[PDB]
């Protein structure tokens, strides 16, 4: 089942060289969606589309609390409503890198480094899910 929200187990959680893929659509009428590597209570990232803003925001959550966000791109907005995509995050022993549709747009510093309890993965907002790999 791919409905959303949708959760899934990172098997043996994160560590470096680990990849995680998540394959859709964004509605028509999208506002936002999220992919969340989550540990426990906290998030370890938080990488968040926001088609309002036309940003990617990416933050770690810990104890509730959300830290400074990160918006940086190299070049424009890499999802467009109504259109797929392709993420790819690639765990590195500092930082997650990511690429949208084969563009890298970021890397992240890990905030929180208990990498192996980073252990599940959620996506939710306004996408069709089609594909995750973990």
């Amino acid at each position: 089942n791919l409905a959303v929200p949708f959760f899934t187990s990172i098997p043996n959680g994160l560590y470096p060289s680990k990849s995680i893929v998540i394959s859709g659509v964004v509605l028509s009428d999208a506002k936002r969606f999220q992919i969340n590597l989550r540990c426990g209570g906290d998030i370890a990232f938080h990488l968040n589309p926001r088609f309002d803003e036309n940003a990617v925001v990416r933050n770690t959550q810990i104890n509730n609390s959300w830290g400074p966000e990160e918006r940086s791109l190299p070049g424009s907005m890499p999802f467009s409503r109504g259109q797929r995509f392709s993420v790819w995050i690639l765990c590195e022993g500092h930082c997650f890198k990511v690429a949208v549709d084969g563009q890298h747009i970021c890397e992240y510093s890990h905030r929180l480094m208990n990498l192996p309890d980073i252990n599940t993965l959620e996506v939710a907002g306004d996408i069709q899910l089609t594909h995750v790999e973990t």
